[PDB]
């Protein structure tokens, strides 16, 4: 119960790794957690499907079962596709629904752990698929695992807190809880004219009786480990303070690292986890998430040394011999270099944004 649970199994892998566009992500990922011998420091607890009823406590059935035929057959013959978010953004591959269905279960499998006190940390990497919504795919996700779990999480916990630190934009899972105070959502992400998915200005705030329960950073262009944290420290304990939550589900796509192909922001999973190591401190129920990052090496690269930093491990710099070994050259090492880029996020600015946020959070009770 001090031992962080890792939902793993070579089916559940085997069914992440198929995803086109990110192949074999989910085994390098698992792949270099292994050859650092990380598992045998963590229960490793086989991940559930999750059952259609499950997978309805957000989704509509109209979504579900358009889902399951498109993944049966394929998209020919179905013109319906674009009511329903399929598209050039989430293809409509044969086999998708088995692979919704997993990360689903997955999740929820995390957040049951909590629950029952089986841990106190639960992590399931393949997870985090931020922007679906109720009733349609988008930003290639096709079923919105984060919110399943948070729903699972509060038949125990009252008030939970959803901590998004992927680049983009934690949408579906705002618009899932825009209207309620029992969760709360906070989002460090890029926001900048035609980027996607355009939402999450610091004006985004929540409405009704989730007014002042969403939280949005807009961040630009090459923000770098020291600022990114000032910033997620300053905000996450005015959070603390103000929401004083009882659980905590926590995304942390690796597109936000340097080397991306997003090109966008300019971190290192040193940053990462320092934000890591700031929530972990809370001693809350804890459920991690992975998300983006499309640089697969270093995506890898992120996880295994966030893993190590869950566990109070430090990792030896030298990457060990493995199955993917090859796509860790030249250097063959973990740390992540900063490009050579500047940073456009201007002081003031930054500034205004977190007073801002503080007044909000006064608000809060
Ligand atoms: O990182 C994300 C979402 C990314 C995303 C959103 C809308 C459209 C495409 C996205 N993906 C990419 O641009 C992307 C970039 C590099 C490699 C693979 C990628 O996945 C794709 C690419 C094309 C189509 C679908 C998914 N959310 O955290
Ligand atoms: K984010
Ligand atoms: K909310
Ligand atoms: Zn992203």
């Amino acid at each position: 119960s001090l031992v962080p649970v890792y939902i793993y199994s070579p089916e559940y892998v085997s069914m992440c790794d198929s995803l086109a566009k990110i192949p074999k992500r989910a085994s390098m990922v698992h792949s270099l957690i292994e050859a650092y011998a990380l598992h045998k420091q963590m229960r490793i607890v086989k991940p559930k499907v999750a059952s259609m009823e499950e997978m309805a406590t957000f989704h509509t059935d109209a979504y579900l079962q358009h889902l399951q035929k498109v993944s049966q057959e394929g998209d020919d013959d179905h013109p319906d596709s674009i009511e329903y978010g399929l598209g050039y953004d989430c293809p409509a591959t044969e086999g998708i629904f088995d692979y919704a269905a997993a990360i689903g279960g997955a999740t929820i499998t995390a957040a049951q752990c909590l629950i029952d006190g089986m841990c106190k940390v639960a992590i399931n990497w393949s997870g985090g698929w931020h922007h679906a919504k109720k009733d349609e795919a988008s930003g290639f996700c096709y079923l919105n695992d984060a919110v399943l779990g948070i729903l699972r999480l509060r038949r125990k916990f009252e008030r939970i807190l959803y901590v998004d630190l992927d680049l983009h934009h934690g949408d579906g899972v705002e618009d899932a809880f825009s209207f309620t105070s029992k969760v709360m959502t906070v989002s460090l992400h890029k926001f900048s004219p035609g980027f996607f998915p355009g939402t999450g200005d610091v004006s985004d705030v929540g409405l009704g009786k989730g007014r002042y329960y969403s939280v949005n950073v807009p961040i630009q262009d090459g923000i770098q480990d020291e600022k990114y944290y000032q910033i997620c420290e300053s905000v996450l304990k005015e959070v603390y303070q103000a929401f004083n939550p009882k659980a905590v589900v926590l995304q942390l796509g690796a597109d936000t690292i340097a080397g991306d192909p997003m090109c966008s922001f300019n971190m290192t999973p040193v940053g990462i986890g320092k934000c890591l190591k700031y929530i972990l401190q809370w001693q809350l129920a804890t459920l991690i998430l992975g998300g983006g990052g499309y640089n697969l090496a270093n995506t890898a690269r992120c996880w295994t040394y966030l893993t190590g930093v869950i566990l109070g491990k430090t990792l030896s710099s030298e990457i060990p011999d493995h199955e993917f070994f090859t796509a860790y050259g030249p250097d063959y090492v973990l740390e992540i270099t900063p490009s050579c880029r500047p940073d456009r996020n201007e002081p003031h600015r930054i500034q205004q944004i977190l007073n801002y946020i503080k007044g909000n959070l006064k608000h809060v009770v």
